[PDB]
């Protein structure tokens, strides 16, 4: 069975405590030292607040929990204290209940969400690249800390551009990386989810968040937001294969036994693997370059094993002027 080439053992080499979230007990401090300010979001299962806590004037953003989600909230909780401290992941404050209700909500640092409002074209390629370092340190140290995000997409990462700034927020559905364990595979948002979960492949690992990231990547650097369009679960993998090519997708299969739902024999249809060149035009192609491309080209692989790890990302010569600048 499949395997993560990189942080297989390191749940196992940790102390039970670790990532037994079901065991883990939070203290919830008092909620009542928060003055909600503005709405900010809402999900499923939570609803985002601007805030001030009024006993020393910090601005902060507090995460309001549907409390009946017991579990999700403790693996929610612990997961964000394991990552304490880990670089361009968000800071969980605090975590705190109204005292009266006991409804449990989650502070994090203050971020300014910059508006992108013309689609990204303020960012040149530089940024585009430094960006994605920030954001790799994050996966890099979330996986080597034994987790998985499994919701990478842009609205899940703050960017202060003011202060160059990056975040990796929402870690809700995010779980511990236990080898050989199956997943469920209703998790990250429709454009961004790994061949892997639209075939029902359950035995998935960090990499899922690596096919993510190359989503991004392929919509900055092309401007075709998302990159990847489908209409639906099962359109999501035709869009992938009319580009990543249909032989490609059956091998790949083959490769992991991986039984398709024959519905797809009725959408897949023939393709041949299209060259990433072919993605390039007038209007894109500044932010575009051999490198660009060839880190592309091992993110977006169907084979979740064969993807580069995050550290093997940061590593390519795409972001050496980025290192350099770091140092220089
Ligand atoms: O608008 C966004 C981000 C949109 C966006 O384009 N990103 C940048 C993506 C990007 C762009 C270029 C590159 Cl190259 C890279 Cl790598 C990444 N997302 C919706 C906000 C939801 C509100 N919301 C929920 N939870 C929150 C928390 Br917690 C905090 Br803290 C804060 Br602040 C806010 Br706001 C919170
Ligand atoms: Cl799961």
């Amino acid at each position: 069975g499949s395997r993560a080439r990189v942080y297989a053992e390191v749940n196992s080499l940790r102390s039970r405590e670790y990532w037994d979230y079901e065991a883990h007990v939070p203290s919830w401090g008092n909620q009542d030292d928060y003055q909600l300010v503005r709405k900010l979001g809402r999900g499923k299962y939570s609803e985002v607040f601007e805030a001030i806590n009024i006993t020393n004037n910090e601005r902060v953003v507090v995460k309001i929990l549907k409390p009946v989600k017991k579990k999700k909230i403790k693996r929610e909780v612990k997961i964000l204290e394991n990552l304490r401290g880990g670089t361009n992941i968000i800071k969980l404050i605090d975590t705190v209940k109204d005292p009266v209700s006991k409804t449990p909500a989650l502070v994090f640092e203050y971020i300014n969400n910059t508006d992108f409002k013309q689609l990204y074209q303020i960012l040149t390629d530089f940024d585009i690249r430094f960006y994605m370092y920030e954001l790799l340190k994050a996966l890099d140290y979330c996986h080597s800390k034994g987790i998985m995000h499994r919701d990478v997409k842009p609205h899940n990462v703050m960017i202060d551009h003011q202060q160059k700034k990056l975040r990796l927020i929402d870690w809700g559905l995010a779980e511990f990386y236990h080898p050989a364990q199956e997943y469920n595979v209703r998790v990250a948002s429709r454009y961004f989810k790994g061949p892997e979960l639209l075939v029902d492949y359950q035995m998935y690992d960090y990499s899922l968040d690596m096919w993510s990231l190359g989503c991004m990547l392929a919509s900055m650097i092309f401007r075709r937001e998302p990159f990847f369009h489908g209409q639906d679960n099962y359109d999501q993998l035709v869009r992938i294969a009319k580009v990543l090519g249909t032989e490609e997708l059956y091998g790949y299969l083959k490769k992991y036994h991986i039984d398709l739902d024959p519905h797809f024999n009725d959408i897949l249809g023939q393709h041949s693997r299209k060259r990433w060149e072919n993605f390039i035009h007038s209007e894109n192609r500044h932010l575009v370059s051999p490198e660009a491309l060839d880190l592309l080209d091992k993110l977006l692989r169907y084979d979740h094993q064969q993807r580069l790890t995050a550290k093997e990302a940061m590593e390519h010569p795409y972001f050496y002027p980025v290192v350099k600048e770091q140092s220089q």
